[PDB]
């Protein structure tokens, strides 16, 4: 028993982290086979960042201008190209610790593990969700750029996120590993609005199932609701619409607990309308929306990797 | 900016996890040099667990009775001994991935990372605190026994916790790596009372400093208090006494923010007496006590390892 925010084991990603320096800018790179991937603003001075011409800047750079370090060892750069917002540095050494890997573009509402790094050295690991407005609520200081987000499916690392920038109120934005931003952001230090964030309804329901599995049952009411009536109430509280796809995805937790999804929806409607009256669910005074149905099953069934 | 519950990177511990089986009981072991450490109840059937005679049970066991697997590879056991509540299995192969390591006995109020494992395979990593009543609030299913808790100081893994058992309400108890239980527990399936838990005052103050560093300043009041007057108020709310040692340990956060510890104590006294009035601190509706002053500094200064 017990329910914790749990990250994937980071060992397979730790072996891929390097330091990339170009003049006075140092940040992190991801070393897979004979390529290092890093944010392209490594080639910027502080002033460049206000309105960078990345092509004019990369044009003046030679391979030797990129100092890449894996622990002590300097890796020699033998080629460089820009793909959208990421630099690819070809190196003369293939990483011997390259795991099986994929580049994936994750969907809003899905979770991943972040391995926070400084100067190419891992600092810590934590789980976060891609918010409906394509930001994440991370922990990132100066030096963390190039830190990556990932999921593990048995032996395969799916890299989904590379860190680029911070937005108002300690929210974070970055790219997939093809250098395409999540959301309407550009890698320039100029005013840009994030859309308003919403609550990930399917994830709150997954977490209420986790609560029941753990014996926290006080919020279960005797009622049911229709999908349409549930969605009308939750829209008022800035919850995303629940879809039949979501109902189908909650199927395993529904079957394990014997609680129909629409019955759990009636219990959530009452929490939204009446609040929690000073009670906690799984130790929390607020409704949690950063556990997916698959995260709840994985954690409540003991799914392992490697 | 941003503040997350962050675990240590787990790579150095992942390389040490093995599976240990003796008849029908399988759980996890820690493989360091040519020794595997695991909970001694691996030698128990379900019935044995009600009142085990570990010596009578281990007496009937030969080296071959222990099946140890590191991934696919079977490791041959060449010796076995019991030290308090842990079995030490001598194996004919020293682990090539053994990191620099220490066995430490952590103090109540200190945090560590748990690498949750099933069948010798890592499942996930999360941070937790040794509670004042010598339990932890973990996430552990059947099969998780032998999972370890650790801290990393640059290159050195300090192993502090090995998982043995679950207590009423999904709280967890285990041993140091010399097999001595934290708290008044024995490895028997019979009634045992945990002492009442308390709130780790020094950790709540550390977290209020993290909030200020992140710009969440609404709870700062214009007052100060004495250590004695603070302790009289907090004792009512089941907070542990704050000591001068604690005041000294909060020194770095106090100096960084320019807020005297006793001024922050006056702000905590007002939160305890009046509550939060529906406001959040760092996204939480409750006061958090599982970040140490060192965890706040580490996370807010970007301390790395390896
Ligand atoms: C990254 O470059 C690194 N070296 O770590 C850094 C990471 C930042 C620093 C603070 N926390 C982080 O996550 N990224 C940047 O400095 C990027 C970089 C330049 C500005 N920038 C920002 O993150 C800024 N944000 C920003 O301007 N936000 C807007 C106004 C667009 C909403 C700032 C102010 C430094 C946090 C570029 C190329 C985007
Ligand atoms: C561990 O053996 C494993 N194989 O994973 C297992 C871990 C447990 C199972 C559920 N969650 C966990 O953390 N440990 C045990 O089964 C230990 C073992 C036998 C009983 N036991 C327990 O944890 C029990 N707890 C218990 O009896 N609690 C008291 C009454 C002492 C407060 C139980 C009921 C199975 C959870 C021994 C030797 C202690
Ligand atoms: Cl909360």
């Amino acid at each position: 028993s017990g329910f914790r925010k749990m990250a994937f084991p980071s060992g397979k990603v730790e072996g891929c982290m390097v330091q990339v320096t170009c003049g006075t800018t140092t940040l992190n790179g991801l070393w897979l086979d004979d390529v290092v991937y890093c944010p392209r603003h490594v080639i910027c001075t502080s002033e460049d960042m206000l309105n960078p011409n990345y092509e004019d800047l990369l044009i003046r750079k030679s391979n030797h201008n990129f100092l890449v370090q894996a622990g002590n060892v300097q890796l020699r750069v033998i080629g460089h190209s820009m793909q959208n917002c990421v630099l690819k540095l070809k190196v003369d050494t293939a990483n011997p610790k390259t795991p099986k890997y994929k580049f994936v573009r994750i969907q809003p509402g899905q979770t991943f593990s972040v391995l926070a790094c400084y100067n190419g050295s891992p600092s810590g690991v934590y789980q976060c969700a891609m918010r409906p407005n394509f930001t994440i609520k991370g922990s990132f200081l100066n030096g963390s750029c190039g830190s990556v987000g990932f999921n593990i499916d048995y032996d395969c690392v799916s890299f989904c996120y590379m860190h680029h920038m911070e937005l108002p109120t300690g929210v974070h934005a970055g790219t997939d590993l093809e250098g395409n931003f999540y959301g309407p952001f550009v890698d320039r230090q100029t005013a840009q609005a994030a859309g308003t964030d919403t609550t990930i309804t399917v994830n709150v329901l997954a977490w209420l199932y986790a609560a029941v599995i753990n014996g926290d049952r006080w919020f279960l009411n005797r009622f049911t609701t229709t999908l349409n009536d549930f969605n009308l109430v939750a829209m008022k509280y800035n919850y995303e619409p629940l879809t039949q796809d979501h109902v189908d995805i909650l199927g395993p937790l529904s079957a394990q607990t014997g609680i129909a999804v629409l019955d759990m929806c009636a219990s959530l409607k009452e929490l939204l309308q009446n609040g929690m009256n000073g009670r906690t669910i799984l130790g929390s005074a607020l409704l949690e929306d950063e556990f997916t149905p698959f995260d709840v099953v994985r954690q409540c069934s003991g799914v392992t990797f490697q």
